């Protein structure tokens, strides 16, 4: 869908770039970012990274709405739900 190389790479925070770059690099490998595709979405992949994300909202079950998955904006959530503390 639209897998195609993202020219919307643009990351606001050092956060997201690096999210988004080691995200992109070992799972995508096409060039995404934040313009929507697969991952931020409702895919929940295979990885430990996504289980947390899982648990961290009661098991999401279906659609990870709010909480690191579903939303354009890895830096918003950051600090807001990843803050944890």
């Amino acid at each position: 869908m639209g897998v195609t190389e993202a020219q919307y790479v643009a990351p606001t925070n050092a956060v997201e770039s690096k999210l988004a770059e080691i995200w992109e690099r070992v799972l995508g490998v096409s060039g995404i970012g934040i313009l929507d595709n697969f991952f931020q979405i409702g895919g929940h992949s295979l990885k430990a990274m996504a289980v947390a994300a899982q648990v961290h909202r009661e098991y999401q079950v279906e659609l990870p709405l709010k909480v690191l998955f579903a939303q354009p904006t890895i830096k918003a959530l950051a600090q807001y739900v990843a803050t944890r503390s």
